[PDB]
């Protein structure tokens, strides 16, 4: 599980994250379409804008950029403890915007990437990890609860 280690450490960076939530998160957004083009058409906001230099050009999908943060900002204090939020992500995400796990498994990667550039000396040969495990189990209770749902797979 996580350990009382890296609990802060997962929440450190999401600390020395708190810094920018749009900027880490303009990026978090790219190497979900950049690797995955397909997240793009499957987030039907926007699927219009194709070319990848307008992307920090356009203002509104830095709208929905803080908002991941706010769940992840919601989400990484619960510690585990965040069974709060699961619910909202389970259903919407699933039922009105029909995107799986592994799109949301794309987006941790994303994250996860995305906080490679900003952060290089401040991501530790121990931080790496703390973010996956702090992602399996975002990951880890949205797909056992599309059981509930009925929309996994
Ligand atoms: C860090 C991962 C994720 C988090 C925390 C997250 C969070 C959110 C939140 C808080 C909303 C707005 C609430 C609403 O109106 O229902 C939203 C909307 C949306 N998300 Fe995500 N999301 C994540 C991953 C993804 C992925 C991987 C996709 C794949 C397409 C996606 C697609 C969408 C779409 C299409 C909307 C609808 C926007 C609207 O019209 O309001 N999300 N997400």
């Amino acid at each position: 599980v996580l350990s009382e280690g890296e609990w802060q450490l997962v929440l450190h960076v999401w600390a020395k994250v708190e810094a920018d939530v749009a900027g880490h998160g303009q990026d978090i957004l790219i190497r979900l379409f950049k690797s995955h083009p397909e997240t793009l058409e499957k987030f039907d906001r926007f699927k219009h804008l194709k070319t990848e230099a307008e992307m920090k050009a356009s203002e509104d999908l830095k709208k929905h950029g803080v908002t991941v943060l706010t769940a992840l900002g919601a989400i990484l204090k619960k510690k585990g403890h965040h069974e709060a939020e699961l619910k909202p992500l389970a259903q919407s995400h699933a039922t009105k915007h029909k995107i799986p796990i592994k799109y949301l498994e794309f987006i941790s990667e994303a994250i996860i990437h995305v906080l490679h550039s900003r952060h290089p000396g401040d991501f530790g040969a121990d931080a790496q990890g703390a973010m996956n495990k702090a992602l399996e189990l975002f990951r880890k209770d949205i797909a056992a609860k599309y059981k509930e749902l009925g929309y996994q797979g």
